[PDB]
């Protein structure tokens, strides 16, 4: 047979991905130490493997460690703090999250003719800026996974001509909608793509030519580092200490429980910040419009399609609608548009 | 040895050039600053070198200033003005346009005893006026051009008796038709050449003598200063602001996009002004018919053929037909009539 | 700084060189003084500059010394001795011969700051011994060349980061077959490269690993000093005194003229030594294979392709076929095998 | 809008083409340089445009060359020598011939929003192997044609989903008889189709199923590369030189004239080679039957219809009948068997 293909996302909110065979996984970017589980196995059945990933990671050097990752690390109070996780792409913590989705997307008993073409990504301004460290790490990568409670290993090792990078959401509109939007693109019109993530937020536009082929705008597209969904979590934390006034702080779970709900269950009571929830949501999306028109002068008048994506874009649709109503819309998977955009435009390989 | 020859046109609509190979280049007269390009190479194509002219310029102090020019400069929001770009031929803006067309037309590794001829143009009412300023500038020219992201370079330095100054429209019908009009001309008549330039329209006529040689008449031929395609850009500019009723000013790109077609795209929908485009073209056509008859009394009634040139000569031909029907016609290259007219008449030396 | 590239050789029989632009020269390594060529100038057209290298050479103390070098010096009776030539890489001979092919391959129209990466060579066994002396010499190099009878000159000076030092036969099969022998190299084999030069004979092998990467074996690879084409010229010279039966002896030009053909025209008639030319070339070919197997035991069975290099192997290929038939083969440019190998593997910088 | 349909063929013998309107053209696959035809215009009236295709074809950079092509090229002594047409599918020989019939088969003044489906083919073994080689060449096809002496231009540029790819001889029976031979096809037999091409004769078989539908066999069907009418031109070329006994060689035009007649005229005489023409036609027909039954065991008895095609099939039908009498019939248009088969099966899209 031929060599296999995997597209995953290294997004700091939740690690996303979808393979060649349209199996997809998603889990928050939280890791923890792993400890052996037989007791809770007896009480509650682990029905979703992704729900309860306890994982061991092998190496030739014999430096294996058990890890709780994702949802199983989210229940941990001893997990990663996640509000200040470092953006070192070559870090050992990023090795845990990346090696997690590998065996999840590799089906059981693939032959040796199959070799995994990984397709991952960088931020837009960090694409050229942070290319070589991840190029070094994926060249460096040589491990073997071990699933606790499911008991099947995957030797994971990558040569060159098996790795592929693209910028964040590059093929999300260069592919995956580009056959669909051929009805809408006509002549010299900018289509708009916005990806609202946790740490960072990217807005990317493609100029089409007279020949109806898209071309990239590096001066009409940039990376909004420091503007993202993490600012809502940083605001709603400070609003909770404004609402509790004890000095008490939510943990890593209750903070991430808040900005989906707005009504935290604290001291047996619903400490409410519903007004401060919506105000922080109109805070962030308005701060995007200034950064949108910071790259968009009179050229906003030539737009024909505004698309938004990202998990933040799911919960800021009407908040970010005021860029251009009756034109802005929502992509089918706001979160998975990076990975499928890495998939379909990765199907050049 | 002999010296290689490149003919270029410094017309303000678009810069047009050709060398001894008959290799021809053409690009608009729009410049912008040079910005680093590594990201856009990963997205789209570079192979259209005319489309992507990022270019280093070494100066007499040999200090780099990068520039965008033409189509790459046209997509910039901070490009040159181009609607009131300076008419000074000694401008550093013109230093960008002059060296750029040379770099695409100097072949790789010419012989060392071969040097460079250049044949340029001046406006017909400005050739006596603006002769020695460009004669100073062409002799002062010592620069080194470096194509960014195509990566080949030329050190270009001229001396005296290498440059050649003719008026604009001098050799377009002196040469370039002399081998073809010999079956056309009869005796003691005039031929018609009207070069519809962008800012100024050039009108030139030749008397043929008894020996069937073109002799020039400066009293029946002059420059239409201020009359040209730049009036159509000014006319349809008001036509879009009056149709939008918003103060909606087009940029440099949309304005050239408008008067090419008349169907501008504006905020999700088209603003169609195809009707007023005919009215602006009938205006400029009438602006040439009446100014022709000032130079042409009943001496017009002794013509054999009328050719028209310029890029604006291409778009007017149906409404500029009514100067003289069944005698007016179009030259074979309305854009390249100047530079090829500079070329063969530059081969007199 | 788009720095230029020129790859040269220091071959005793002749100098082989090529630039970045794949312009290549070849000329014998024979020097003489320079004398005023104006008399022959009116007689015969001095057209081939490579045939007619009368060259003016300055130094740091501006001491101009004209030299006949190459083909014209070979025509001179008072030439370089060249069959007992000193092997000092820092010789004035090598100062001229290295500076010879520089200006013959330094192109026209170079930028002001742009330097040239020079790639050179050493004998393989002496690459440890003589690394300092050429690095002493290339750092020393500060001169100015000038070309008599072709009316152009070049500046010539280099520093470090422009120098590049790979041995003879190193990059010839490392690169230049790199993506072509990759389909031939499979697992745990050796590839054979033998340079049959004039004075020296090189043997170099490369173990390819499991990972399809060549690795070097210094103990299956050696420089056979004292074996080469210089034996055949010295053998047939005494044979010329034999078959002439008079004690008469050739000159240095007839020395290289003989064993290219074997039928020297002497005293109004040919002198036939064609039998001994077949004898000596088979005799040297016997001495190559035996000393090849001096480094090659049963590891000759671990070969998959043998290539030969140098000017001698081109005319020895029928008699050098006996190493391993249909596994041994001839490289396409037997002279320029080191040169292009110096080129692309010298293009790492 | 609605898109037109033109079916062409890239046959090395002669180009065969038809449109949606059944207006069909045929001309030999020979090109030559073009020269100014006005002297012959006055003597003989140019009526047949296909006889007299002098043509000039622009690129997208205003480079174009004069070309005689076809019968007009067969009158030229320095034309495409027709034994050495370029086997690269992206050759300029292919480029001019492809645009030739497309200039001839697009009627005048079609709407610009109405495109044209082009339907092509490849030899059967070379179809999938060279599919993307043609697929990029069809997308690269961007030209503008100009006919000398008839003076009507066509703009010619098509992308993907404007093209159509089915092999040589595939749709010849998969359409145009597949909905007509249903009285003859019953169950589990094989229909026979042999396209006798110039270079390559194709053998293709369709099995019919239980459900009275054709299914393809690839082990009973093959391309005979090097078997075709090109053997006869090569054979009789020796036969003329063996009968002349002088070394007098026929030209390209006398070659094709020979193996249509067998009686060339030569220096006041007919050099009779009719017997050698009998020798070639029985030999080639025997060679086709042998390679047919190489692919065919006792499944030759499982036949019900044997059709043949090609221009060679037009001139070998008696000798090629001897596979099976009363079953070896001839198709309607032996040249245009691919053409209408490309047309009607191209009407599926
Ligand atoms: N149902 C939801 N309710 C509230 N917030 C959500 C929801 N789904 C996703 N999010 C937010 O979106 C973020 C996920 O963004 P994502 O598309 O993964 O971007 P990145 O690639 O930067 O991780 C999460 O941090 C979360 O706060
Ligand atoms: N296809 C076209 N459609 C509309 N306008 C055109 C077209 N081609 C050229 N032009 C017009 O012609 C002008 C080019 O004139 P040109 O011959 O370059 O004269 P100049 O020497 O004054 O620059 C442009 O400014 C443009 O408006
Ligand atoms: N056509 C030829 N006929 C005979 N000998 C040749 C021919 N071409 C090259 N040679 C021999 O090859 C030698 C050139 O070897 P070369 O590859 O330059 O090695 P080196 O690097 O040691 O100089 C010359 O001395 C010459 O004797
Ligand atoms: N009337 C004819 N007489 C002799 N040969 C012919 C005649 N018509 C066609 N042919 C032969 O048939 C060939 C044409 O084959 P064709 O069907 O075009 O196949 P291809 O697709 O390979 O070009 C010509 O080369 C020619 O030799
Ligand atoms: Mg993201
Ligand atoms: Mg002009
Ligand atoms: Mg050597
Ligand atoms: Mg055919």
């Amino acid at each position: 047979m031929n060599k296999y293909t995997i597209a995953i996302d290294l997004g700091y909110g939740q690690i996303k991905g979808i393979n060649q065979d349209n199996k997809r996984v998603i889990f928050p970017s939280i890791i923890s130490s792993g400890k052996d589980r037989s007791l809770d196995t007896f009480f509650n059945s682990i029905d979703n493997i992704v729900d309860n990933i306890h994982v061991k990671i092998l190496d030739e050097y014999f430096n294996e460690k058990e890890y709780f990752v994702g949802e199983l690390a989210k229940r941990q109070p001893s997990n990663s703090s996640f509000i200040n996780r470092d953006n070192k792409i070559n870090s050992e913590e990023n090795k845990v999250l990346l090696a997690t989705a590998l065996g999840l997307l590799i089906p059981n008993d693939l032959p040796n003719d199959t070799k995994i073409h990984i397709v991952t990504g960088l931020p837009l301004e960090h694409f050229i800026k942070q290319k070589q460290a991840l190029n070094d790490m994926l060249k460096d990568f040589e491990h073997t996974i071990k699933f606790v409670d499911h008991n099947f290993s995957r030797n994971i090792k990558f040569e060159e001509s098996n790795i592929t990078l693209f910028p964040q959401g590059a093929g999300a509109i260069f592919s995956k909608i580009n056959n669909d939007i051929s009805s809408l693109l006509i002549k010299e019109t900018f289509i708009g793509l916005i990806d609202v993530g946790f740490k960072t937020t990217d807005i990317v536009v493609f100029r089409i030519n007279k020949d109806k082929e898209p071309v990239f705008e590096q001066e009409m597209s940039a990376t909004l580092d420091g503007l993202g969904m993490i600012n809502i979590y940083n605001t709603m934390d400070k609003a909770f200490t404004d609402n509790s006034r004890d000095g008490s702080k939510l943990n890593t779970e209750q903070l991430m429980l808040l900005c989906e709900e707005g009504k935290i269950f604290f001291k047996g009571d619903y400490i409410d910040l519903k007004k401060d929830l919506i105000k922080a949501r109109k805070t962030l999306s308005t701060n995007i419009i200034n950064k949108a028109d910071g790259l968009w002068g009179s050229r906003k008048n030539s737009f024909n399609s505004i698309m938004i994506a990202g998990g933040g874009g799911k919960v800021l649709y009407n908040h970010l609608k005021l860029i251009e109503p009756n034109m802005c819309q929502l992509i089918d998977n706001p979160e998975f548009a990076n990975a499928i955009g890495y998939l379909e435009f990765g199907k050049q390989f």
